[PDB]
């Protein structure tokens, strides 16, 4: 509980006290941190440098995050920029004997810090300029398990020269489980690695052969990333350095031998044209495989490998087309019906013409397939009836193709069962015979199709436990109300970004279509621009939580036309209104009454409102989200109190207020949460912020606002300094604009004892003058009176 920005977390059965100074711009560590913290964030700041007085009477700390002081050049943002990269005194952190982790990415080092604790286990020394390692910098580590040595050398940082390892650099490091070489500019792997190897992340870099002798210790490795060495990297975004002769990584059949308890195995962009089935003999508990961006176009349709795969899980294919080939089917072979335990199955990238029945004849077996992803292959023709057969799956991904009817933070219809994603096809117009036999399809998504049809109840007929429908940014034409009406089982419907036939005035817009769904809980409207509907009403007796923003509402609620005043009155179980961002500049009295009765949250953000009423808020006896954000409105209620009793949760946020009412929150104690960021207000009162219902408030916002942290609210810039009331930012955002040497002042570190207090001021000032007029008149008389 200090003036410091950082947030602080206390946990005593984890003995864990966290403070996090992320992204505060911090210059020096400030003074004051607790011993009792364990948890220390240092994040983008401008921290020159580390001084063994940094750390001094801190003893308890367990991790520190010192990560991206400043990044290399193109690795991050411009606009913060340090003088020279870090420096590290000597003996910085071995005064820290309960130390245990210790994070130093983005630094632009250049050598390994020194005086290290032995306690250390996990160290990351990412995105720097280290090229060079050697074994009496890793002495001192002999007890580190994880060690992040990555994004050392490659495009975007360069070094201009090789990693360079001298020989046995990692082996007296007997207790390091995972080591990450990543974009490193690695030439060869670093022999000898421990054998207590648990993870090796030698990926994204410019190894071009494999030793028989790299991997004969490592007995307990689990995870081995290779992927990047030698690249496929044929129209890539990125600067790339291809192998010589296009050749792909040369790794020696008897390579994984002493591989046993490796599970994942990522060959990604390797350029590989073959895969041996050796490479996979003594490996028997493989579960993750990847093998994209390769030239495996003509061992896919061999496949023999996969035959000493049993406890395979997921199998990683994608992007393996060879160039300027346009195939007519895509070729499986029989093998594929030998992954007893495949579960995730994408076979992307492979871009051929027409998928039959047949060509998944080898997954007609797999029980615990689950994921079939088969987009980005440009697939022309495909019968939708065959997937009657895929009844056990739980994902079937056909998306952009044309079908026609490591720990390191940087610096859907899946709940519902068995979906269908045709998302981004070639498909413009529906008909019923194309979805027979997909009645157990509880998903389908038909998100930029544009399909311009009008629906009159007959298109999705064998979707009878149809659940979810996505229908976005096509051209809906909604003439009859019996649209989607065959939908007997449908919940949730996406009809959203259909902006192209609402947009057109004259022809009808029956809104009134969700009357025959008696089961939908959801619906998704926005970006419609509906500005007419010969409906009046609409009509649904189970629609709870409806979307309805990104319309045109300023002519459906226009001035003198009350005919669709009373739009979501009969949407009796209507709990959550989400109509906004639809230029609404004024709201005509009287919508309030035709509101559902049993709304919950409401929200009107991004709209425009000059003026909201707020006396027309007790006809909702049950709303208690109310969001007004990105809003124009300038004056609060009088009294929240006289206002609503339900009200929870209220949002101003970026609106114009410019000050409180002298009885805001007088007697409201219902309202847990309330939002008053980016705004204008500068003074703010105890009669209206009284601590009795401040004593329950869960969240308050207070920042971006231009405070003028003047004497005249005393006990406000008291109020900030005793009173626990979680406003978050207090230190670095919500400031001071003024006046004159008080701006960018934080209002926690106020302290303003300029106002007189206790009026003893005026009481001494009338002593002092009845002294002086006392003595005078006595004077004067005694001189009289000699």
């Amino acid at each position: 509980p200090k003036t410091l920005p950082c947030d602080v977390t206390l946990d005593v059965p984890k003995n864990h006290v966290i403070v996090d100074c992320t992204d505060k711009h911090l210059t020096e560590i400030p003074g004051g941190i607790p011993t009792n913290t364990t948890n220390l964030t240092l994040t983008i700041n401008h921290i020159p440098d580390i001084s063994p007085a940094s750390f001094h009477r801190l003893d308890h700390l367990v991790e520190i995050d010192f990560r991206c002081n400043c990044v290399p050049i193109p690795l991050g943002s411009k606009n913060n920029m340090c003088i020279k990269r870090l420096q590290i005194k000597p003996r910085s952190f071995s005064g820290l004997t309960y130390l245990k982790s210790l994070y130093l990415d983005g630094n632009q080092l250049l050598e390994i810090p020194q005086g290290l604790p032995p306690s250390l286990q996990l160290l990351s020394l990412e995105a720097n300029n280290i090229f060079s390692i050697r074994k009496e910098n890793l002495t001192e580590l002999a007890n580190i398990e994880i060690l992040y040595l990555g994004q050392n050398c490659y495009y975007r940082n360069p070094c201009y020269v090789s990693y360079s390892i001298e020989k046995d650099a990692f082996l007296n490091l007997t207790k390091l489980k995972v080591l990450s070489l990543k974009d490193n500019n690695v030439t060869a792997v670093p022999t000898v690695l421990p054998s207590t190897l648990t993870e090796l992340y030698l990926y994204n870099n410019m190894i071009a052969k494999i030793q028989e002798d790299d991997f004969n210790n490592l007995n307990q490795l689990q995870i081995l990333d290779l992927s990047g060495n030698c690249p496929r990297c044929y129209n890539a975004p990125f600067p790339c350095a291809p192998c010589k002769n296009n050749s792909p990584l040369q790794i020696p059949v008897n390579a994984f031998d002493a591989l046993t308890e490796l599970k994942v195995l990522r060959l990604h962009s390797n350029s590989l044209q073959h895969v041996p089935p050796r490479w996979f003999k003594n490996i028997n508990k493989l579960q993750e495989l990847d093998l994209s961006q390769n030239f495996l176009a003509k061992e896919i349709g061999d496949a023999k490998f996969l035959h000493f795969l049993p406890s395979l899980i997921q199998l990683d294919l994608s992007f393996n087309f060879e160039l300027q080939v346009y195939r007519a089917s895509m070729n499986l072979s029989q093998a594929f019906s030998s992954l007893k335990s495949l579960k995730i199955l994408r076979i992307r990238g492979y871009v051929f013409k027409e998928l039959k029945s047949f060509n998944l004849s080898p997954l007609h077996n797999l029980q615990n397939l689950e994921v079939l992803d088969l987009g980005t292959n440009f697939i022309k023709i495909a019968n939708l009836s065959m997937f009657k057969q895929f009844k056990r799956l739980k994902v079937i991904d056909l998306s952009v193709n044309k079908i026609s009817p490591k720990y390191a933070r940087s610096c859907s219809c899946y709940k519902y069962g068995q979906t269908l994603d045709l998302s981004k096809n070639s498909i413009f117009f529906v008909k019923s015979s194309d979805f027979q036999h997909l009645s157990f399809l509880k998903c389908l998504n038909l998100s930029g199709n544009l399909i311009s049809q009008t629906l009159n109840g007959s298109e999705f007929q064998p979707l009878a436990e149809l659940r979810y429908l996505d229908f976005s940014n096509n051209r809906l034409d909604l003439l009859h109300s019996t649209a989607f009406e065959e939908l007997h089982k449908l919940e949730v419907l996406d009809i959203s970004s259909n902006s192209h036939y609402f947009q057109s005035e004259g022809i009808t817009h029956m809104l009134n279509f969700t009357k025959n769904l008696k089961v939908l809980q959801k619906l998704m409207m926005n970006d419609n621009d509906i500005s007419s509907s010969t409906s009046r009403t609409m009509e649904s007796e189970s629609l709870r939580t409806l979307e309805f923003r990104g319309n045109h509402l300023d002519v459906l609620w226009r001035e003198g036309d009350n005919r669709y005043l009373q739009l979501f009155k009969n949407l009796l179980k209507l709990e959550e209104l989400d109509i906004s961002k639809n230029s609404l500049s004024f709201l005509p009295s009287g919508v309030f009454d035709g509101m559902p009765p049993n709304l919950k949250n409401l929200s009107l953000a991004k709209n425009g409102l000059k003026s909201f009423s707020w006396k027309k808020l007790q006809c909702l006896k049950n709303l208690e989200t109310l969001d007004l954000s990105h809003n124009q409105l300038t004056t609060v209620p009088e009294r929240l109190s006289n206002c609503s009793r339900s009200l929870k949760n209220l949002i101003l946020k970026n609106n114009q207020i410019r000050s409180l009412t002298k009885y805001f929150l007088q007697d409201a104690f219902q309202l847990r949460y309330l939002d008053l960021s980016s705004n204008k207000i500068q003074m703010i009162q105890k009669t209206s912020f009284p601590e009795n219902v401040l004593n329950n408030l869960k969240m308050l916002l207070l920042h971006h606002n231009r405070f003028l942290c003047t004497c005249d609210a005393v006990w406000f810039v008291w109020w900030v300094n005793h009173t626990e009331v979680t406003i978050p930012y207090l230190a670095t955002d919500v400031t001071c604009v003024g006046p004159g040497a008080h701006k960018g002042q934080s209002v926690i570190s106020l302290d303003l004892y300029t106002c007189e207090l206790d009026l003893t001021n005026l009481i001494l000032f009338s002593l002092s003058i009845s002294v002086s007029l006392f003595l005078m008149v006595m004077m004067t008389a005694s001189h009289l009176y000699f």
